[PDB]
């Protein structure tokens, strides 16, 4: 109502704050969803017989399952997080048989419009696809980026991921196919970027702006496009979290002369006083201020106006904003002392609202984990899914996961098509599991 | 506009999150001015006249000057922190000459309206007035408290004082008739809260909430009477920092089973199944969860029916909430496990953004103390005036006070009366420091 929208400039001012005071939005999620087909099995084992001919011709130069983890963090999604705009997901051309795509709410987002080089999108590769997601049509400028098994929980805010005076938030972890890909990317932004002892990031959703990730793109052409071409994930590639949050944290903004003669000019009036000189006296020299470093400030000040409301030496001429930018001791003292900011502002916390639990395949030890779970609920949970399969205790922690998965979701989402009627999945596992302890 | 209205129900629930993600709105400001003219240092003079005879007749039984600094922090108000709806300053019955109160936005608040019991007005002590700000009419739910002297900087955000997701922001100092007052207050605190090692706020501007003020009021309604009684600053009265932040700090709220069970309950079908009888021994017992300690459970679940969608044991009722809200040894395990929480969230942060100069009438040290402000400005700046005003280096010091805060906030407010022509106060002192140093 009218009412609403006249009640932002009821300030003194007469101004409205609502970029400032009312978050980041709209802000949608993206998932990535890879199906255990036949069709793309084929396709793999193809490709993996091209890699062993490929290394062949080389040293002759010398001479499955899936615990439908979609369905329950599609439900996580609508239950906790429930300000989304809109939901993506990218599959090469498989859709969900689950999934609701009558809801305009959700779009499936195949390979061809992901990716900008034709040439490259049979890609296979986790990480050739994670490059592209910016490029997504109809993208909010803030995304959240789901890898499919994490979830959420203890009903997650905005706030949880980026602040408007802290920047976004980063969640950190133990320091630095995978592990090589942390190294090279840890090489690489040491050689851009300086030498940094690193942590890595944790595996949980992450916002991430597209002007920034764009930018890191640009910053890095050759590099990424090494990240696209390799149609198994190499060795050497880019990652998501690391890349971008670390980019992010290191990213150096040159200093801005007009910015600083701006926030000394109070009366912005282009002409400084004694006070406003005084001030960048302040500002430049270090404290305690000898009247040598003022007097010397105004002589470097009449040096210049000669070379190219009364102060107290009658010699000084009026101070304007090309008198500092263009005399070159001044600004060289404006450098030294205004040092490289950060581009982007950041804030750090550790793993208190993580939960990554490791499923394998002792019953007494994912029925723990779980319970853990349960027991305090967190933000942000993971649960890695690398049972055997090949087992006597496979089918039980299948089945103990389900039921974590539908205690804590049990509703059915509005993403997913009227289904599961009669499904009735072995409800007496976990019961075997309760009679063996 | 309408489509800036149905943007924010333009998420997957299809409902409005604005008072989550829009911070509290409206924030109004809450002065504090007091002026030395000849009238009230007269009435003082009677009320210490007055104070004296007391003692006289207890002991026979046993037989001036300010550096306006309202009209600066409220440039500082208008300059830094312009998201401000109104400003209320509460005065005996005085009027700032240079206020001017044309102005919507500005008010002058009386001691009529401010005092509840109106034989105690002629009140003279900082404590007393500050009892009841919270029952201003039309005062906003969350104010800021300004203390006549500390002012703004660096933009600050009402994200600086309170957050949606962890409370309000507590900013606390040196650990614990002034300091009196606050040893009384640890006393009183520890006397209903039990013990802890307290530290006091700091000086800056303070989030006030008026509902929590007012349950502090209603739980010491004897004492804040004695706060409002005394005429004079007292050794025993409650303090505005740290009597609210504490409160806020140590506001218990007792244990709501029913939000245990709905926490519990994700079907929200009133009867829970094996998973969330489960997750109610998760969060009840200690992990490692041992099968006794569920078969308890659901032995103490079969008792109570007794005396008052299948589960493995068939003797086990539906488990509703009446069952749980109803068996004892239930409820005591659920109220052992959840311990008391925290009726008010809350944050702490040190002395990093506050800026407490103490100005003591040596010249050297009060410019440096100036310097220091002006290199590295900081959100609250709080100049304490305590100059001794019969020195050789009073007017001096004014000066460099004056010409601090003209440098600061130069630009008249809106708040003042079109004046100061050819004011001209004294610009000839600095340069006497100047020329000195
Ligand atoms: C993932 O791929 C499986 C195949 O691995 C697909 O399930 C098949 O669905 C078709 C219906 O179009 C049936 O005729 C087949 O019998 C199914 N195969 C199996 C092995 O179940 C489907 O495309 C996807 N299934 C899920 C659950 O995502
Ligand atoms: C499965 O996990 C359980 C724990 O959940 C393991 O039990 C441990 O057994 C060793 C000796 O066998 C003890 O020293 C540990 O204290 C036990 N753990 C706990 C938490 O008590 C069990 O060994 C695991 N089984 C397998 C095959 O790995
Ligand atoms: C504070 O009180 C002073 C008096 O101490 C007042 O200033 C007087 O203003 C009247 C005009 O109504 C003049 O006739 C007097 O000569 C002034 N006295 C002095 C000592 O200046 C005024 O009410 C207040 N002044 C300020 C600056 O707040
Ligand atoms: C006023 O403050 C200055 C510092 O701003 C004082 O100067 C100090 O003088 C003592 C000895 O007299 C030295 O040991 C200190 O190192 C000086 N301070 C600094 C920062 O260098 C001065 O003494 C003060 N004057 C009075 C009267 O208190
Ligand atoms: C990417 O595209 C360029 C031209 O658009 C092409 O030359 C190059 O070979 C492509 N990369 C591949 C096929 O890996
Ligand atoms: C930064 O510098 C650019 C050009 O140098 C200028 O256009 C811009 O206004 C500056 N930013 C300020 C003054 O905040
Ligand atoms: C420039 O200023 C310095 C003082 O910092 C002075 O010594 C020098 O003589 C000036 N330059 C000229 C050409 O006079
Ligand atoms: C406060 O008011 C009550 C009645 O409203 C009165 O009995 C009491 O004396 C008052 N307190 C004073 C005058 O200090
Ligand atoms: C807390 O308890 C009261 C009454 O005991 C109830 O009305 C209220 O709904 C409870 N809060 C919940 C369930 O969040
Ligand atoms: C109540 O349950 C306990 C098990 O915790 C059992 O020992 C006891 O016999 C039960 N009460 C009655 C009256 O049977
Ligand atoms: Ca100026
Ligand atoms: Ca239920």
């Amino acid at each position: 109502y009218h009412v609403l929208f006249d009640s932002y400039r009821d300030n003194i001012a007469g101004k409205s704050f609502q970029n400032r005071l009312c978050l980041p939005m709209p802000i949608d999620v993206v998932y990535t969803w890879v199906n255990g087909t036949d069709l793309e099995l084929l396709k793999e084992l193809q490709q993996v017989r091209e890699q062993m001919e490929e290394e062949q011709k080389a040293m002759r130069e010398i001479l499955f399952e899936d615990n439908e983890e979609l369905r329950y963090s599609l439900r996580s999604i609508e239950r906790h997080a429930p300000w989304v705009r809109n939901i993506f997901i990218v599959t090469n051309g498989q859709i969900p048989s689950w999934l609701n795509l009558d809801n305009p709410r959700v779009t499936i987002v195949t390979h061809q419009d992901v990716f900008r080089n034709l040439s490259h999108l049979p890609t296979f590769s986790s990480p050739a696809i994670e490059s592209h997601i910016h490029r997504i049509e109809g993208l909010s400028q803030k995304f959240i980026y789901l890898n499919d098994d994490v979830m959420f929980g203890k009903d997650v805010w905005p706030d949880d991921f980026y602040s408007h005076s802290k920047g976004q938030k980063v969640y950190l972890t133990w320091p630095v196919t995978f592990a090589d890909s942390l190294r090279y990317v840890n090489k690489i932004l040491n050689s851009k970027f300086g030498f940094t002892s690193r942590k890595v990031p944790a595996h949980m959703p992450h916002m991430i702006d597209r002007i920034v990730m764009q930018e890191l793109q640009d910053m890095f052409p050759e590099e990424f496009d090494k990240t696209s071409f390799h149609k198994v994930r190499h060795s050497e590639d880019m990652q998501f979290a690391f890349s971008y949050f670390y980019y992010l944290m290191s990213a150096v903004q040159p200093l801005n002369i007009s910015q600083v003669f701006d926030e000394v000019d109070t009366d912005q009036s282009g002409v400084l006083s004694d006070r406003e000189i005084r001030t960048l006296a302040t500002r430049i020299h270090e404290l305690p201020l000898s009247l040598q470093d003022l007097t010397g400030l105004e002589h470097m000040l009449i040096n210049c106006s000669k070379m190219l409301e009364s102060y107290y030496d009658p010699n000084l001429p009026p101070v304007t904003k090309s008198l500092v930018t263009n005399c070159k001791p001044v600004t060289d003292k404006i450098h030294k002392a205004y040092k490289d900011k950060n581009k982007y502002r950041f804030e750090i916390m550790g793993e208190e609202e993580i939960a990554f639990k490791m499923i394998r395949t002792n019953v007494s030890h994912v029925v723990g984990q779980l319970d853990d779970i349960r027991k305090n609920p967190r933000k942000f949970v993971c649960l890695n899914d690398n049972i055997d399969h090949n087992h006597k205790d496979a089918q039980t922690v299948k089945a103990v996961l389900r039921d974590f998965y539908e205690s804590m979701f049990p509703i059915p989402s509005q993403f997913e098509l009227p289904r599961e009627y009669r499904n009735r999945f072995l409800h007496m596992h976990e019961l075997q599991e309760w009679r063996a302890y």
